[PDB]
């Protein structure tokens, strides 16, 4: 994977856990052979799409990360609705893989056990990337040459 | 921090006091970063905000959305968050533009004045959305075109 | 006032007296504002109005939506107001132009009949969806271009 | 209502019941003195809104037929979403009415109920028609003529 | 005889004993009907098939969608499968090309492997996707332009 172009927006809410997710990411894109991805963070969970679309002009592949946990109100499920809609609209859009590495959970812990800490049962920054490069490779042979 | 980034706010009014606090919030958040003077517009309810966030993304760096929706005795409610979610994300996207959320969307009006910013509120929904609405823009103009 | 926006009503007939009292709430606040003699069609269940509502839009200044969906025995209202819900959005946002919610989703009879401005009605969603749609024209004829 | 030009797809899955429809919907149009309406077998829901879009083209309105009924699965709500985002798309593309006579129901009982039968209650098939036909009136007076 | 059919499968592999089960059933239809060499193609999830669908799509008359969601512990399935349903919807339509259904979305892995077309499995879900596939290309053959 040493040719692709990748890009990974990372959002901040809930701080621990994301860098946890983008930690992950960067050791599983440096043992592809891509030492210097393009690392962008955002905020929150809402403003990945329009990051990712900017990010999906000029790379091959983006790897959305994110942590949502629910609170005390539905406001859960419309950001849950609203990345999930645009996240779709931007890999369709700019016909690039955009990879889903935003966890959405109802608690914390279950949040920490996907991130990819010493003790996590699994890790979704990798899981996202390997996604990510994976599907960026199938289309580059799907397309073009030679 | 972010004196040459463009702000648009646009709130509702459904919930008067609600909606003028969250507006307070963003507009304080704005003036501490260095903008004196965001364009402000007001709308009735959040299913307006949409339409009025696409003219004000036209020429604007970032659009703060502000309203209240509280959940009454009918499925009424989760069709008003479900248009405002589907138009806003689609607003951000067709302008390549940050439009911040700052709609409440909340089963109790304790709830939503418990995130509105007012004395005794737990949080700010509508500073948050305004630090959102500023961070993002200035990534993105970091991310575009310069020499 | 009102008296220069160009407004269009489409409300729906499946549940007639709801309807025509809605239709009613529209047209009085319309009056009120100056409005004597708005675009008025008739559509027959919610399903139809987006498609209308599109029509209109070409040619008006604000589109009031009118409707009456109420649940019954199987999943099927949800995807009524699922697919109203999308359409308004759509075409508002495709035409920039304020398509106003009047279209009530409710559990029952009773609860309709309360939000229709009758006699008796805690409130009324035609009055509402009206100011709505005004307020919003008059808005954005501030905002876009003039000299 | 006898010169508008209107097309039905039914889909097949649960035989029985998508003719009933059918039939509703053609007792209507003859009724109403139509042309033949253009006639068109789908298997499942699913497939409704690519052969609605096909029709549309060269139609004042589409009536789309079809009945799902939930299983064991979350399945069900998926092809109800998937049917109400690619019709109400497509009416909107082509500003063409695509009626809805797509039962959605939890049992048989209830399907075959609101089928246009004897003993049933409704007729969704017949319900769907009017709606288009009316529609395609309407959209015609609506826009530009003598 | 869809011989003249031009055909793409495209398949998740999430759950890969499931997912190899769905893929041998629709090359079994798709060999039946005279397509001994259909274009297949794998992804890792669920996620990643409508881009890949919407590339495949450009090159042939049918694309089969099969994949393998099953409920977690988390609200995650229901976004999973937003996404899916949301993707494959658009891209069906965007290039007017059927994009059949072949993905489970099951609370359980019993539930995935009764709709596996495996030796006991109730029935076969890639089967089903691949008839709906061809029989819906050929239909819009018959409906599209020719002599
Ligand atoms: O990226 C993110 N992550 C999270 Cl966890 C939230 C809050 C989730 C909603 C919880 O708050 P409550 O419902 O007000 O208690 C967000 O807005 N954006
Ligand atoms: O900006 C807004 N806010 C709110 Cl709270 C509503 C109504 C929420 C629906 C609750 O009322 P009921 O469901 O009729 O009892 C709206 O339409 N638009
Ligand atoms: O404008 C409208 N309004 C309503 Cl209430 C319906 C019926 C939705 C409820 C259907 O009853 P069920 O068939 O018992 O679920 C519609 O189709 N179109
Ligand atoms: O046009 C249609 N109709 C129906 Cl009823 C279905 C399946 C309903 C899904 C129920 O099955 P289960 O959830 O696997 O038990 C479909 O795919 N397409
Ligand atoms: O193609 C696929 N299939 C499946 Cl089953 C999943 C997992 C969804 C369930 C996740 O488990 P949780 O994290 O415990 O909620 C996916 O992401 N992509
Ligand atoms: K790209
Ligand atoms: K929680
Ligand atoms: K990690
Ligand atoms: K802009
Ligand atoms: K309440
Ligand atoms: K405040
Ligand atoms: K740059
Ligand atoms: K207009
Ligand atoms: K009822
Ligand atoms: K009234
Ligand atoms: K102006
Ligand atoms: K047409
Ligand atoms: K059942
Ligand atoms: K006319
Ligand atoms: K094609
Ligand atoms: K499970």
């Amino acid at each position: 994977a040493s040719g692709v172009r990748l890009a990974i927006v990372a959002s901040s809410w809930h701080g621990k856990i994301c860098d946890a997710l983008l930690d992950g990411a960067r050791k599983v894109a440096a043992g592809c052979g891509l030492d210097d991805p393009t690392v962008v963070r955002v905020l929150g969970a809402i403003e990945i799409p329009v990051v990712a679309q900017e990010l999906a002009r000029n790379h091959d592949a983006v790897v959305a990360l994110g942590v949502v946990i629910r609170g005390q109100t539905p406001h859960f499920d419309y950001v849950c609705d609203a990345v999930t809609q645009g996240l779709t609209r931007v890999s369709l859009d700019s016909s690039t893989p955009i990879a889903n590495g935003v966890l959405t959970t109802n608690t914390e812990e279950q949040a920490l056990d996907r991130a990819g800490l010493p003790t996590s049962a699994e890790d979704k920054g990798a899981q996202a990337t390997v996604a990510a490069l994976a599907t960026a490779l199938t289309l580059r042979e799907l397309r073009a040459h030679s």
